[PDB]
């Protein structure tokens, strides 16, 4: 659905994706936060990411 696809310091923008959740986390590559549609991939309580199941709601 529209997520937020704000990547950590980049220009925040939201983004339309299938997923109905948005997936927000620290963890990445280049960057730092990214805002997407669905959940991370290590979801579990070692990490702190954050997913969410409404529009924008990553932001």
């Amino acid at each position: 659905r529209i997520c937020y696809n704000h990547l950590g310091t980049k220009p925040p923008t939201t983004e339309t994706c299938q997923e109905d959740s948005c997936y927000k986390n620290i963890w990445t590559f280049d960057n730092i936060i990214r805002r997407g549609c669905g959940c991370f991939t290590p979801r579990g309580d070692m990490p702190g990411p954050y997913c969410c199941e409404s529009d924008k709601c990553n932001l």
